[PDB]
């Protein structure tokens, strides 16, 4: 271009309004039918809302009947405009149900398949006048044709009916008269070659493979320290929100675990739409998040707030809510933040670059509730915190003895396992937790473990177990796990298994020493 002027395309996000309104309805009518009025992709009338459910594109024909049955008095007239959008005339009773019944699905609930089959029975009646001396004849034929179907169609029904038991079992309908034989025998015959086709209702898949996500699309974004826009697809999933730089990537750009975040609306001189995420608590405190290098490393982010600029003030509007509604509030968040803050060391940047100490970068996992985010805060603030599950990871640099130990805490819930791989560049030392107490999942934890050390990225990190909760009644000593992890097969790796109680401190500066002594 010569220029790089962002531009999106009004195609991508009209497409993407018109999708997001379709899977809305398909969860709730009202709420999809809203979105659509509000987006100005559909009127606001009965008689627009009724075009819209009677071409019904890519709408689940259950989810159409649940809405135009309902007692409302919008609703009510949805119905109406819906039943004079089909067209009767000139077909018999079989013929105009064939149609009808097309077109949704009939709901489960007395009331609302009486209101739906009287609209329908008077609609026919308006285009065929004189066929049936009343509605209420027509609603019953109607009801006397769909027990036909069932009768002759339905295996579980013994006795099937004959023409003639259809015409006899009908007499007297047409307010206490009869209706014509051979009006009665063409029903009968119509449904007896063709049983009403009905369209069942399917499921549709997902277009990404991702963790399940509560939103994902296109976002530019401005840079931490260098303030420079970049264009990124964001998904928001499990209280992170991620970017990538395409579609296509299998991993991802940048993590931002959405720890205590608010959202603010700001307005930028150049970009349109945006937002902010950023600690309100906390004002000028770095946001906790990470970034992949040229080389894979992943490393901490510098943003004192994330500004994002969206493709259109709907978009916006979305992408707000759906951050809001994800983020992880709890105490625990502004308990680390202020009691990192307290002790925290100016000197230690010039002391850091003088010493010029060299350091250690350490990747800290384990399965969920094995202790590591506990250990990582022991280490860090010299106390016992109570935790909370981590969502994404906690990053802290810890000085032990002369080594500086960047140690990155990853999160060890099932869901969050496949991304552990992300975290493999540059690391030197693996401590693996393990709960000692948890026998119901060790097997597990040593299927992990191994998974984790065979892979490329791993095989020169030295392995420390920490063999926690000591503390517990009849927990698995350091022998035990030995075995139970399978690291006495591994003869070519260098481990240790270090028992530890996290929230005493039993046994992590001894853990650390051996990482020291062994690390070359
Ligand atoms: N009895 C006992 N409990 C411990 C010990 N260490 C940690 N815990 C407790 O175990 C629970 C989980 O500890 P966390 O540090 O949050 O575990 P985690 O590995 O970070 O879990 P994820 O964040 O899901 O990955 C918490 O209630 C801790 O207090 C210990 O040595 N003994
Ligand atoms: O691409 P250039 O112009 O060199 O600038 C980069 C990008 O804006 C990065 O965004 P992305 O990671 O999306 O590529 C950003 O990292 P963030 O992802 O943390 O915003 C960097 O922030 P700093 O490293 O803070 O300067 C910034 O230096
Ligand atoms: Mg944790």
């Amino acid at each position: 271009m010569g220029h790089h002027h962002h531009h999106h395309g009004s195609t991508t996000q009209r497409n993407k309004q018109i999708a997001m309104g379709r899977k809305k309805f398909n969860m709730d009518p009202k709420k999809g039918i809203q979105f659509l009025i509000e987006n100005d992709l559909l009127q606001s009338s009965p008689e627009d809302v009724a075009q819209f459910l009677y071409k019904g594109e890519g709408l689940n024909k259950t989810v159409i009947g649940d809405y135009l049955g309902e007692r409302d008095d919008f609703n009510i007239k949805v119905l109406q405009a819906f039943v004079e959008l089909h067209e009767f005339a000139d077909l018999n009773l079989v013929q105009a149900l064939r149609q009808f019944l097309w077109s949704f699905r009939l709901p489960g609930e007395a009331q609302k398949i009486d209101r739906m089959m009287e609209a329908f029975a008077s609609r026919y009646c308006l285009c065929n006048p004189g066929v049936f001396q009343s509605t209420d004849t027509c609603y019953v034929l109607s009801f006397a044709i769909i027990m036909l179907n069932t009768s002759l169609h339905n295996h579980n029904v013994r006795d099937k009916p004959t023409a003639e038991r259809f015409i006899t079992m009908n007499r007297g309908i047409n307010e206490g008269g009869d209706l014509p034989e051979e009006l009665l025998r063409n029903l009968y015959e119509s449904i007896k070659n063709e049983p009403f086709k009905i369209p069942e209702d399917d499921g549709n898949d997902l277009t990404h493979t991702f963790f399940n996500p509560d939103r994902e699309g296109w976002l530019l974004k401005l840079g931490g320290r260098v303030k420079t826009w970049k264009r990124r697809w964001f998904i928001l999933t499990d209280n992170c929100l991620y970017y990538f730089e395409y579609t296509t990537d299998k991993e991802p750009r940048g993590i931002i675990p959405l720890e205590n975040l608010s959202i603010r609306e700001v307005e930028d001189p150049r970009k349109p739409n945006c937002f902010e995420l950023y600690n309100p608590s906390h004002k000028g405190q770095v946001i906790k998040a990470c970034k992949t290098e040229a080389d894979g490393r992943v490393v901490e982010g510098n943003h004192v707030v994330y500004r994002i600029s969206a493709p259109s003030p709907e978009e916006k509007e979305e992408w707000m809510k759906s951050i809001k509604a994800s983020i992880s509030r709890d105490p625990f968040y502004d308990m680390l933040a202020t009691r990192k803050r307290r002790i925290a060391n100016k000197k230690g940047k010039v002391l850091s670059k003088i010493f010029g100490n060299k350091e250690m970068r350490i990747l800290m996992l384990g399965l969920d509730a094995a202790g590591k985010t506990t250990i990582l805060y022991k280490l860090k603030l010299g106390q016992s915190v109570t935790t909370i599950p981590t969502v994404g990871f906690n990053v802290e640099t810890v000085t032990y003895k002369n080594v500086k130990f960047n140690v990155w805490d990853v999160g060890g819930l099932d869901k969050i396992r496949p991304l552990w791989r992300h975290y493999y560049t540059g690391t030197q030392g693996l401590i693996f937790v393990v709960d000692c107490a948890d026998r119901d999942r060790i097997d597990e934890a040593r299927q992990e473990l191994h998974r984790i050390i065979n892979d490329r990225e791993m095989r020169d990190a030295i392995i420390l177990i920490f063999a926690n909760k000591q503390d517990l009644p009849d927990a698995m000593k350091p022998h035990e796990i030995q075995e139970k992890l399978g690291l006495t097969r591994i003869r070519d790796r260098n481990w240790y298994v270090q028992p530890s109680c996290a929230t005493s401190g039993d046994g992590l500066y001894e853990g650390l020493t051996w990482l020291t002594s062994n690390y070359k």
